């Protein structure tokens, strides 16, 4: 492939122009007054979104040299999204400013690497000052406020997420799904629920409910595929004599069991119901042990050393009450020893802290929530699918912000936290004059989010920036009410993790970009 | 893919131009005087239709930026069609007006999101006022009038649908099909009819009829595939002694049965006929239970715990009289206990209210109609297929409008309902001046359907709008007779659900569209 | 696909231009003096035809907007062909006139839908007046005259079809095939003939004839595949003792039978021949029952309850005399009970009147003709294949016209019937002035066929139209002799069904076309 090369300022000019095209589209979204971008999906209706990471992945430029600049700043937004749902737009705005100021310094002949070292020195110091500025958030009032700000000032979204925050507990997982009702509704599942349904419609003992309710059940957690009632019988006889209902969890079941079960249940000899084991593989096995510990029961298994037919009635688990639908299994309140259950939750927590796949760790979190916490799903409600998608993105970002707020605390919102940290690090000096110039580039860039929110509002950014810089503590401009007040008091709060992540990601990519002296790309 | 980006007014201009191209084609159809659009089907003759949703899906523009605007307003018409058959054109006209007025306000510098909040505040209030304005419709005179208006003023269509409305009852389902006779004919099926036919032509006991009529039959509702008369015999012997005819419903049947049955029937030993079970799968099983409850009989099944050959004569169902053709099975008046049948209809109604697939819910409605209501099919009649298609769309829309009218009542038609609700919500004020401007945009847009119907008539829209706005109650312009009168008295009625749905869908998509500040699309 | 849209007059102009291109090609053919169109078949020689439906399917225009108009008027000719073979050109001429007059009225600002209602009101009234004008045709003199006019004034074609009309009877079916002899010849098959031939050349008992003639045969109509003489023997022994010849009709036959049959027949022990059962499937079974009823015999079948070998000599059918060739089977005059045969013909007639597939109904008509009527084939004769094709189309149209004439009577030909009906409906008035204008458009269009026939002759259309309109009854212009006289007396007769069908089809498509206000089609 023939390669066209460009050098020095000419290369840096096209690279900056590409950064400007990406930054401009993301910049319009920044702020409560920020508008939305209609990204075009060719196979379908265009999508209207205020999410910066969404816009970033979409843009690429036909000028190859400009595209290289755009692709490199796409990274800061993408990693910010990986860290936390919010901060993707603010990271891009900070990165754009560091690149613009840095390129001007490189043009003055300042050594690019020395400026990079200076920028990094300032960022490391700033992150520490953000931790000092941070004050912890766990008040549900504060949790709602971080959610509301994260949802483009939607009070209802923050209010609902705080309640779901409340009900699930810390181990709990909150999820969002499309709900066709135009109002949002929150449902919190109680106890261990697996998404599997009764094998036979005949099993239903409550037809109006359409569900099988077994009060006081014993529970068999079985290994393997079991289509021999033929072999399982003496266990079954003992249960029939005992007279408590039974649940069978198992992997593969014929009519050999189900018709025999209908013969027994529907004519009132025995009281039984049966469900398919969740998911597949060794993940189903690991899960079955969690159920066994909860139910005061056993994973009853040939491959772990029991003939299944040898099982005694004490070898099974027990619990209060179960309800099963065609999609749903719920289990109320286990016989299992509380310290054993807490031990398994902690033993799982060791797996959670060691977990090398975050997505696998989420599944572990779902297992933590079934075992001790709760699962909450928020039904995002909108008249049209256009509205549903933008609504869900705002609710998802609120979910991520609330989690970040609890973990590492909260800082003043609207960019006043970055302004205050920059003022406190003004005397920070690097080893050489280029490092000193680099430190200044980072501090000036930190004022950029406040300026852009004010620009979107339409007020003069510099005049407002001067008033906020002149002010102290959390004094800041409320963009929505166009007034100056304490941000914490006015409810404008940003999670510390998202602000710290935005600075670190922007500085790393921007610092490398200023050092570029040659660009090599395919000839047009 | 190289992406070309546009910003601010330039982006909004092309987006509005795309909305205008779609809106203009749908607008011509609005009103009784509205003409028809010849959409071109490349594989076949072009289609002449007055249906807005049909036109909307068809249009796309080669200008990529304009196409994005057109695709987004296609949604309001498409969702309106999903909600109810009618309202697809009115929703587009309302949406076009809100976008045009909103874009002008955004040009004045009004904050786009604040206008969106104001528009939403007005719409929520307007929907409540439409419910107050709504008066219930169930008079067959009124049901015919909503059908007639929904069929471009076809009196015969409304008249026929009211009768079919009458005969089926509320649980009943009405369907439309092409009928080659040039006059429309309605046929109402009575009782449970499944579309399956006699397995053997030899079964016919009434050759001139070409159908098997069994008077006083017993009915076997069988499980599984049964090609062993070989095994079924002792049941069959008991019936032969009893001397009432029998029907066999079953899944798979050889000549092992049919020739033996011909040997018995055609030489007068026994009196029998046999049909194939309807559809396939577990849906056939769920259906067979409904037949069993109706016939005072049983789903006789190995897999639900009976050897089939053990069945007694009391274990079967019974009914008055059956008739079977090569396509058709009809069953007259069952032995089943009325409260058991009503219970199963209610138990099914629980499934209906829980039903997550609407299309599956329709099949449940067909099962409700076979069990307690009726099924009516309207044979749309036209000289040519060009005429048949436009005729059927008008009859289909009338079917949807009549159902909507019964459920949520009726409002004045011709746009006077939207004009009256807008007048009653004039003092509604939002939190800030942009929200106040947003409320006004929605109220002005509500006058748009009346204006467009008058424009299609050719009378001056503003002069008529002023007279209707000056008037009160249901006073409105009868477009067909070019006169002003009470709409309810003149028979111009619109279902409340369709008017409310049009406003809500238009407001949601339009409100998002005004907020757009940047558009990203593939380079031409 | 990018869509280019056009509106109002601009759209109507291109649509009319497309109608004009199609209409012009079909118009030249109208009239006895009308010339022929050389449609080009790319894979082969071009085809010279005077048939309008043939020309219509061929034409399409490269201008997309013009093509949409052409495709829509293709429908009126195509449906006219489906109704009856003739009337395809006259329907196009009537449709073109209604569209031209209607578009001019829409240009004057007349409401398009109101004109459509007026046109429809006039057409409904005109169809009733055509029924009053109609006088029944069944005289073979009149039947020949409708055939002659339908064959571009070919006296021989009408004369031959009247004789074939005569011989077959009403239940009879007449067919046309290419005959290489340059003179047309008619052959009428007598009685039941199926197109199957002797299985063995050795069966021939009359070698000079090349056919097997069995005088006084018994007939076995067998079920299934039978290659066991091995099993069939005791029946065969009884026949050999009886000494009347036998025919075997059956599905699949080895040399196991045929060599054994040659051993018996060719050495004079037994007298037998054997043929393959016609077609395939259950249609062959339904047909075999018709043969059984005719022959005073039985479908002898295991699957309908007889072991085949149990059959007695009375269980078979009998008839006068059979002749079989390698292609042909003929059966002369059955033993079957006449009221049973008439009953089966009537029982079949119930199937005929119920018949949902017209093409399947034709096969039922062939079965009606074999059972009670006759089958006649006309061998179209021409020197070249170019001539054969045009000759056959003219003979086919004559066949369709003669059938239409007998069913719904005859009206004056040359367009004078449409002129007279239009004069009688002049005072018909619609509800509003646009409906009145619509009625006038239809009446003026009805004069169009007469004008176009006169234009093709070369005489002034308006001068002749005035003389015919001034005249009364059947007074009309004989185009061939360029004279004015009573049409019935001069032999110019048109079937009422074809004239009524042409008006109805033209009005429906034309009425929709005038209402078009926007056209949407793919960008060139
Ligand atoms: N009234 C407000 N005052 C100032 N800024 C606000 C206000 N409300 C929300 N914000 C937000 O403005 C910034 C939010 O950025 P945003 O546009 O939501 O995308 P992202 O969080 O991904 O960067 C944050 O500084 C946050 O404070
Ligand atoms: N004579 C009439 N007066 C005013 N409007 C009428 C009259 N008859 C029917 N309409 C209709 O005009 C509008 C019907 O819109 P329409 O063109 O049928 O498509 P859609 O219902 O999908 O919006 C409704 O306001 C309805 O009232
Ligand atoms: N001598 C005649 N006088 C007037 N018209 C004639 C004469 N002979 C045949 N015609 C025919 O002219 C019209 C025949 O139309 P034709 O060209 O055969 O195609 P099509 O029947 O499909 O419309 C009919 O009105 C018929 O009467
Ligand atoms: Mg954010
Ligand atoms: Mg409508
Ligand atoms: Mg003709």
């Amino acid at each position: 492939a023939a390669k066209d090369v460009k050098f020095g300022n000419d290369a840096r000019v096209k690279m900056l122009r590409g950064v400007n095209v990406l930054a401009d589209a993301v910049k319009v979204t920044l702020g409560p007054k920020g508008r939305n971008v209609v990204l075009d999906k060719s196979f379908g209706a265009p999508t209207i979104t205020k999410d910066g990471v969404s816009v970033a992945r979409e843009i690429e430029l036909e000028d190859k040299f400009e595209n290289m600049g755009a692709q490199m700043v796409k990274e800061v937004a993408s990693k910010a999204n990986d860290a936390a749902g919010d901060g993707t737009t603010t990271a891009t705005v900070l990165a754009q400013a560091i690149i613009t100021e840095g390129l001007k310094a490189v043009a003055a002949g300042m050594n690019p690497m020395d400026l990079k070292r200076g920028i990094d020195k300032a960022v490391t110091a700033a992150v520490e000052e953000l931790k000092a500025l941070s004050v912890p958030c766990s008040d549900s009032k504060a949790i709602a406020q971080v959610g509301t700000i994260s949802a483009n000032s939607d009070e209802t979204v923050g209010k609902l997420i705080a309640e779901a925050m409340d009900k699930v507990g810390k181990e709990g997982v909150i999820t969002v799904e499309d709900g066709t009702g135009l109002q949002d509704e929150l449902d919190v599942v109680e106890g261990m629920q697996f998404d599997r349904g009764y094998l036979s419609p005949y099993f239903i003992n409550k037809p109006e409910t359409g569900a099988v309710e077994l009060e006081s059940p014993f529970i068999l957690l079985a290994d393997k595929k079991i289509s021999n009632i033929r072999e399982m019988l003496p266990v079954l006889e003992a249960v029939a004599k005992a007279g408590k209902p039974l649940l069978i969890i198992a992997e593969d079941v014929e009519g050999e069991a189900l018709a025999t079960l209908v013969v027994n249940t529907m004519r009132g000899i025995v009281k039984v119901a049966a469900v398919k084991a969740p998911g597949f593989g060794d993940r189903r096995k690991a899960m079955l042990q969690d159920i066994a510990t909860l139910t005061g029961g056993t994973v009853i298994s040939e491959e772990i050393g029991m003939e299944l037919e040898k099982a005694t009635l004490e070898d099974l688990g027990q619990a209060k009450r179960v309800v099963i639908n065609k999609d749903t299994t719920t289990i109320i309140d286990g016989v299992g020893e509380e310290a054993a259950i807490q031990g398994r939750v902690a033993q799982i927590r060791q797996q959670i802290e060691e977990a090398t796949s975050d997505y696998d760790r989420e599944k572990l979190q779902e297992r933590v929530a079934k075992l001790a916490g709760g699962v909450a799903v928020i039904k995002v409600g909108a008249a049209t699918e256009v509205e549903m998608k933008e609504k869900k993105a705002r609710v998802e970002d609120a979910l991520h912000a609330t989690r970040a707020a609890v973990e590492e605390g909260v800082v003043a919102g609207g960019g006043v936290a970055l302004i205050r940290v920059a003022s406190k690090l003004a005397d920070l000096r690097g080893q050489n004059e280029d490092q000193n110039v680099g430190i200044k580039v980072a501090l000036r860039a930190m004022e950029a989010p406040l300026r852009q929110i004010v620009l979107n509002c339409g007020e003069e950014p510099s005049v407002v920036a001067n008033t906020v810089k002149g002010g102290d503590g959390n004094y800041g401009y409320n963009a929505a009410t166009e007034e100056y007040g304490n941000m914490i008091d006015m409810g404008i709060l940003d999670p510390t993790k998202v602000t710290r992540s935005a600075l670190q990601y922007a500085a790393s990519v921007a610092g490398l970009m200023i050092t570029t002296e040659c660009m090599v790309t395919d000839l047009p």
